[PDB]
């Protein structure tokens, strides 16, 4: 009789790609979002500009 | 005069191919079998099916 070979997602090296976090009342959540804000470094032009 | 080179099967390396056993009742076995119980894994998928 054979046996199973259990694999855990964490021992897999691929888990580095994603940050899994458990969230128990996930089904109570409708379409949520995440925010962002970004600056842009600026150069000081000169003369004919 | 010449002599004969004895050879012992277990001292060969081909023995690692098969397991050997002594069953002196072999003349007394009818159609004989073995068994197997294997169980493959499975991954859960989404979708309508």
């Amino acid at each position: 009789c054979s046996t199973l070979s259990l694999v855990r997602f964490l021992e897999l090296g691929l888990s580095v790609a994603c940050v899994c976090t458990k969230f128990p009342e996930l089904s109570y959540v409708a379409e949520g979002t995440i925010q962002f804000e970004v600056q842009q470094p600026m150069i000081a032009r000169d003369g004919p500009h």
